[PDB]
């Protein structure tokens, strides 16, 4: 795990007065990311702690189409799709360059919130 209770507690604490999709809320993300290397599945916790369920909804609806949309438009760097799911892919550890491409997009998505 990327994470222990405290330090997720700790990244709710920094942004529970943050509305989802905002500056502050996205860069605490962008710093709490690149100090973990989390996989999807420490980021699918981490949302427990973050985000409402109707916020999670519409973030992975909005994160699926990020990664349809790449892989159509060929932007991913060392995806073979053979070898599986970018998510998929991106919960082994030697796949930290998917990995970081995959937490990008996850950052990304939060963006692109219909509001």
């Amino acid at each position: 795990r990327a994470w222990a209770l405290r330090e997720l507690q700790d990244i709710k604490k920094e942004i529970e007065n943050k509305a989802p999709g905002s500056q502050v809320w996205i860069q605490t993300l962008r710093l709490a990311i690149l100090q973990a290397d989390p996989t999807p599945a420490d980021l699918e916790q981490l949302c427990q702690y973050i985000a409402s369920p109707v916020d999670q909804t519409a973030h992975m609806t909005s994160l699926t189409a990020a990664i349809a949309a790449a892989e159509a438009a060929n932007t991913l760097q060392g995806f073979n799709p053979q070898n599986g799911t970018l998510t998929q892919q991106s919960a082994q550890p030697n796949a930290g360059d998917l990995r970081s491409q995959y937490q990008n997009l996850w950052l990304q998505a939060w963006k692109n919130l219909p509001t």
